[PDB]
């Protein structure tokens, strides 16, 4: 059975919204900007602890949701609105919400429910929730602690809170694979469709991990950028010469899988079809990948294998490049490993988006599954921002898109790798 | 392509090893005792912070894994030794070391290394390493945060772990689904080997979050036994009249799954054929299963149709029931609605094992799957503990098992449901 997308979510730092996230993706827009006390996410602690915490942060920088009633805002009055409700999970219902619209899928019927499944993951949950709490005990303040507290910071609540609002009965699953985990959701959620276990999946990552603790840990793996604290705009810079981490950023991105021929006696317009979820593992150290990108390289070519298209028929490829310096660099060696000549030629086009929104972590793949479909609908590929001095592994042909560029794209591949060494690639078509 | 099982492997409160958990379950013991300030995890805090808060635990009981140098006992020094292996991280790797070794499967050719995976989640991670972290902002003292941090808390590290420790290079994948995360674990592996993404798949589910927060937060939600803590042992109680709350446990569960072909070429030795894996959401409350149990109905029925099997034809069912009143409740009916006439015969065997092992969480569905894998190899059902008053709801035909049954078992049905109404159902027979 082949599974189509038929409906699109998202709630990013360009903008609550798929229409909005994307036509300032294109036209070159940046979500980052510098952190502030009110960031930490440390409501509960006084003045003093807030100033001395910040200053502990190296890394200073981050790719924040549009708060707001107002139109391409996250409106929290109306998705946070549950004490059960971290908000990892309200990005979550947000985007899905907006995805089940656009596919116009919104079922009463119980037969249409029971056939209809939820994968939306979530990479690391609410750390600042578990910090309120641990703050009780540090304090001995237990009787504040809520009976909510373990249900929202569960890392499958999102998926739960989709299926209890739409009453979906149909698979109720999360994939959790760090940076990875929107990719494996959707990726899961397709073998789901094409085994049977459902008809429509509604399938993604969210992830809003921006706190104090959060912050300190990914700067302590010295994971983050902080080079540019001064000039946050040019902190994410993929593939640049002087990229020195990524920067963290938070959102959400749903999608609606469904059977090819289920799609088509609704009459439900077909954004693309999901071909490939290639998998794999380096296997070779927690957060370092191999220096010749071997696992990467096993991602994309499973990819290919699964679709039964060659290298050379692929035209876009959204690169995970997170604006790492070794990270990006191998990702480069392994695209050039995969496609040869096609890319070394100049022919295929590649870029990372994350100079625009930062790293969503778990919900990355899930945000870069939708702008590959995206590309493959408007035939337009996203730029790469803050590309001054290409890495010294480019050229005059090899090199990653450096402005929004109007071609045709029939088929785009999405790369996902997190710590562990679990990588991903999503592979989609125009059908 | 069938996928059957040739590897076992597990720690759990009842011994480290296979051997000594299913000696031990099937001989009546139990795994749970009383908690004491030590159990807590809060090495880093005074004595005064630590005797208020085991003061505010209503529940002081939990089920831990034996350590020790001693045959089946866990060895913290063989799987706890660097810094970056968080306890739900070593006894994965534990049990998976033993799962591989039964399987005898470590492969030195890149292609069975390439086409061997790992899908073994955790449910909740590390919340202790997170309340230290946490401490060290109340106590200005973030210098000293491990740079290990992040690696430590991601709930997919087990799985990273595993691979590169064997150079597995197959999907490095983890499914979190809270109660169900060993079940749905095992399922996705299943899928992928199915479809052809792998030819083996080391899957299950870890944890280990026995600790302050972790204590507190469960028991603020009034899931947890509260009224034996002068008496652990009869804490546990699935099916009984008194039972009033799950027991946190410990552990880990690890089965190598492997394409049926693959298997008989290299002439490995096999267990059984996972022939259906069900899911479902309720879709009705975050930590409530609905009375008439659909979701419970619809996993178990969705892994029988999987398998082509009628009710009749199964003779054992490893059941959730996690001695909760209304949980326990519900899955009985289900169960009854599912297997009407061959439950109310009396021939069908069902029990729960968590009287003994106490809750595992995300490993719950793992260590549980092979329990009723164990049932189908070695011709026992395991029995119910501390059934001294069955619930109303059964009989003297329709009751749960309270011995250990000698017995044939051709098939087995492992039930897994977790908060946010996530169901899995895991249904094995004899090849
Ligand atoms: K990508
Ligand atoms: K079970």
């Amino acid at each position: 059975r082949r599974v189509v997308v038929t409906g699109l979510g998202m709630v990013t730092p360009l903008g609550r919204g798929v229409e909005t996230t994307w036509r300032r993706l294109i036209d070159g827009e940046c979500g980052i900007r510098g952190l502030t006390l009110d960031d930490l996410k440390m409501k509960s602690f006084d003045e003093e602890t807030k100033l001395y915490t910040f200053d502990q942060l190296s890394s200073k920088v981050a790719a924040f949701v549009p708060y707001g009633s107002n139109p391409g805002e996250f409106d929290e009055a109306l998705w946070l609105n549950s004490k059960a409700v971290a908000n990892f999970i309200g990005y979550a219902v947000c985007a899905a919400d907006e995805a089940l619209r656009d596919a116009e899928w919104l079922p009463t019927e119980e037969e249409e429910k029971e056939r209809t499944g939820v994968s939306i993951g979530g990479g690391i949950g609410s750390i600042c929730d578990i910090v309120e709490a641990a703050q009780l005990i540090c304090e001995k303040r237990l009787r504040r602690l809520s009976p909510f507290f373990i249900p929202k910071i569960l890392v499958n609540m999102a998926s739960g809170h989709v299926s209890m609002k739409y009453g979906f009965q149909g698979p109720n699953h999360a994939a959790v694979t760090a940076c990875a985990t929107g990719a494996h959701s959707i990726g899961d959620a397709t073998r789901m469709i094409q085994f049977g276990d459902a008809d429509v999946m509604v399938a993604g990552g969210t992830e809003s991990s921006i706190d104090a603790l959060s912050v300190a840990g990914f700067s302590r793996s010295r994971a983050l950028s902080t080079k540019f604290n001064s000039s946050p705009q040019e902190a994410s810079r993929p593939f640049d010469c002087d990229r020195d981490g990524f920067v963290i950023g938070e959102g959400s991105g749903v999608i609606v899988l469904e059977e090819y021929e289920h799609a088509k006696r609704r009459g439900a317009k077909i954004y693309a079809e999901l071909c490939g979820y290639g998998m794999s593992g380096d296997a070779h150290h927690i957060t370092q990948p191999p220096e010749d990108g071997k696992g990467a390289v096993l991602a994309m070519t499973r990819a290919l294998r699964q679709s039964g298209l060659c290298p050379n028929q692929i035209d876009y490829v959204n690169a995970h490049a997170t604006s790492t310096p070794i990270g990006d660099a191998v990702e480069a060696r392994a695209i050039k490993t995969v496609f040869s000549e096609h890319a070394t030629s100049g022919t295929l086009a590649f870029s990372s988006t994350k100079g625009a929104t930062g790293h969503l972590l778990g919900a990355a793949g899930a945000v870069e599954a939708i702008f590959s479909i995206l590309a493959i609908h408007h035939g337009v590929a996203p730029m790469t921002l803050n590309v001054k001095n290409p890495d010294p592994i480019f050229d005059k042909r090899f090199m990653p898109l450096t402005t929004s560029k109007k071609m045709l794209v029939r088929t785009a591949m999405s790369n996902s790798f997190g710590f562990g060494g679990t990588n991903a690639s999503l592979l989609f078509a125009s059908i």
